[PDB]
């Protein structure tokens, strides 16, 4: 069984026995002191213990050749004059198909951002967005994907127009910079300092106008949990927290000609059950029945409105905005930089192996 054109064959069909390809496999840094954790690699009991995990690595495998071919997809029709629910409704049907949706057990890990411009992340359109991709448009398709909720978040940005070739390349290689960086006893500051470094590094001219690239400083990397997309630890990209053996991070960065700093803007989109509340008994009938389809559909994994349209679901919005005020359910607007300002993104899912550090989302794109 191989892969047709458009790819509408799932993963697990392509590889019965269910051994997927590994992603990118990387000896671990030397440490501060000067020694090389290389030793991980031949250990017989970090090889015992990368062995007993099998399976998980093996989910996020899964779920990483997924994101491979629906993104190298994306990328082979995305075009201006394409609306951005369009764009995102071509993507999600061809990323269904190949992680092979069935309920909580494999799926869409989150909503398909594609923010635009000086908005960073957390747009997706909602039903009656008009919005149409232009050629001047910079946009960061982020997307995930997961099987049993071993979750790839993993992100790129899409440009037509040449301007901003450096301000991509800037953001890539700090992101590049941050992943050669992670390892295991490795601290979070430290690899948020090397990104800053990279990104810094660089100056981009943009219509006549120059700027240093600024590093998002409130826009971070984070820990990745079972149906967790974010698990408590934050990878910074500026300037006491340690990387532990077993831990999955996405390694994200983004880049900026604008302040740095991103905002709430704009309508949202974007919503996500606070993982840390438990069971919560509701009576209003509406609200009722929201959280019921919430909680069949997603669990704690991260929704829009155009995935509750899809489901059948009409007259909502007071419904979700009473599980948004009663702290159940968090509202994830755009963030987005100031009004005429340009950012970047790339991101990577790296899992820190006993053995080794495997950038499991890698590709030959990037
Ligand atoms: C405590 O949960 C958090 C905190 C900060 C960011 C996120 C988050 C990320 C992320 N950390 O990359 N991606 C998302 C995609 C959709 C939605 Cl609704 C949320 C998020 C989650
Ligand atoms: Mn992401
Ligand atoms: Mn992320």
């Amino acid at each position: 069984k191989v892969q047709t054109d458009p790819p509408s064959v799932p993963i697990c069909d392509l590889y019965p026995n269910g051994v997927f390809p590994k992603g990118q496999e990387c000896e671990y840094p030397p440490t501060q002191d000067g020694r090389t954790a290389a030793w991980r690699t031949t250990s017989e009991e970090k090889k015992a213990l990368d062995q007993a995990s099998e399976e998980i690595w093996n989910d996020f495998r899964e779920a990483a050749e997924a994101h491979r071919q629906v993104r190298k997809y994306v990328m082979s029709w995305i075009k201006p004059g394409m609306t951005m629910i369009e764009i995102c409704e071509k993507l999600e049907d061809c990323s269904r198909k190949l992680i092979k949706e069935n309920g909580l057990n494999a799926g869409l890990a989150f909503p398909t951002g594609c923010s635009l411009n000086n908005c960073a992340a957390h747009y997706t359109p909602n039903a009656g967005d008009t919005t149409v991709l232009q050629y001047d448009d910079i946009c960061k398709i982020d997307f995930g994907t997961h099987i049993s909720g071993r979750i790839i978040d993993c992100a790129f940005t899409v440009t037509f127009n040449p301007k901003y070739d450096t301000l991509l390349k800037a953001v890539k290689d700090a992101t590049n910079t941050g992943i050669k960086c992670a390892g295991i006893d490795v601290r979070l500051c430290d690899v948020g300092e090397a990104i800053q470094e990279v990104m810094e590094s660089y100056e981009v001219e943009i219509d006549g106008k120059t700027y240093q690239v600024k590093p998002i400083r409130n826009l971070n990397g984070h820990s990745i949990g079972q149906y967790r997309i974010h698990a408590g630890k934050t990878v910074p990209i500026v300037k006491a927290t340690r990387m532990e053996e077993g831990e999955v991070y996405a390694i994200e960065t983004f880049g900026s000609t604008g302040k740095g700093v991103v905002h709430d803007d704009m309508e949202c989109s974007h919503y996500m059950k606070n993982f840390d509340v438990g069971h919560v008994p509701i009576r209003l009938p509406r609200t009722k029945h929201l959280l019921n389809v919430i909680n069949e559909n997603f669990g704690t994994l991260a929704f829009c409105r155009r995935w509750l349209d899809r489901l059948g679901e009409s007259k909502y919005l007071m419904a979700l905005k009473n599980l948004c005020d009663l702290g159940i359910v968090d509202p994830y607007p755009p963030l987005c930089d100031i009004k005429g300002s340009y950012t970047a993104q790339f991101e990577h899912t790296i899992l820190l192996r006993p053995t080794c550090k495997e950038v499991v989302s890698r590709g030959d794109d990037y």
